[PDB]
């Protein structure tokens, strides 16, 4: 069951969804607006010849940051991992799905493949798979709203 | 929470839920087949260098229609705009969400990658992101069930 | 509305959700993982110039099975076909929707592109839709948890299961 823009604001004013930095501006009628954070890992492909879930590989992605006034662009077949600009804290009886925004949806982006779905009791910044399936580049500007996310009822709360 | 068959045919048959053109045996368990439309939008690359979330890029898409009778040929990597036949039009206390079908699911068709969440209040042809992840071509032909929509219930109805 | 951890138990304990073999361990807060079965379609396109969804193509895909002990390898660009090893039984006011795992989508694999719905009513083996966005191939281990299984509750029974 979906949370309407009224019952989003209610969990927000009364602390039971952890939502920082807070803006009003971005509740949509059934949704809250995302922003893309600064932070970004890539994956270093000529070290390794192939990903093994079971196992761990500590050198498999870096952490980078564009240069002041830079954007991060993304080139089709390129997958990067982001994440939301917000903290979110999630109660024991909601959970979250991303959802992409119409407008970038059009120009071919793709936020979160690969997992979208968030736990109820989930504290983080939320986790996004960024890929574009396009015939160009797309330029990203952190700070930007990048997606949606959508709040939905559990039957009850979780043990 | 999920609208059934029975449900939908309710808010149909009651004018709260439009669909135009309708057609009873598109329903399904716990949600209704959609049509693809015959109209496509292609991207003009060659004028480009990128997208630019935050810009007008005018002439980035073109209008491509296929001959009465002939498919629309969609190549792996190639990414294009398209709709569904049916005209929606949604009350304040619906939301809608598109899935594929299972049936073209299995052959690597994606219809909505990129952005399937249709908003309470909407009205128009949904938009298609079209997708071919698969290792040949796939003729998409106008008229054709192309995917479904499921009906959420929200908690209250919007703002 | 998403079902809780206790009501997938209750669901499951009075026998109205199916799933075999059950493994209580899986279970989640809103949902439950799912695992890998060891047989898997690939695509013969050495044999046909395209895909035509309105025609029957039967010698369109290939049995695939991995030796025992070793994983099947997924490139960056392949598609392949899947399945659950679990068997799922629907009650007809239920309906699934497949996630994809946190720890697998940070490795860039995607189980569902595609097709994720499941209709109240169904039984069967869940058929995964096997992709790899990332720079390098990805090895698969039959048996492993690949995703997640939500259950949905209906406004009310359905008609035409």
């Amino acid at each position: 069951m979906l949370l309407s823009d009224r019952d989003l604001r209610a969990e927000i004013s009364s602390g039971r969804l952890g939502i920082d930095p807070f803006d009003d501006t971005l509740v949509q009628p059934s949704s809250i607006d995302v922003r893309l954070d600064c932070l970004f890992r890539v994956f270093n492909n000529t070290r390794y010849t192939h990903i093994d879930p079971a196992k761990q590989q500590d050198e498999l992605t870096s952490l980078v940051q564009p240069v002041d006034g830079e954007p991060f662009v993304l080139h089709p077949g390129e997958f990067v991992l982001g994440s939301t600009l917000e903290l979110f804290t999630l109660p024991d009886n909601l959970a979250g799905r991303l959802e992409g925004k119409s407008s970038l949806g059009r120009l071919g982006l793709l936020t979160h493949s690969t997992a979208g779905f968030i736990d109820p009791g989930f504290s983080g910044h939320i986790t996004l798979e960024l890929s574009n399936v396009a015939n160009l580049p797309i330029t990203l500007w952190p700070g930007m709203k990048i997606g949606q996310l959508c709040m939905l009822r559990l039957t009850s709360p979780s043990e």
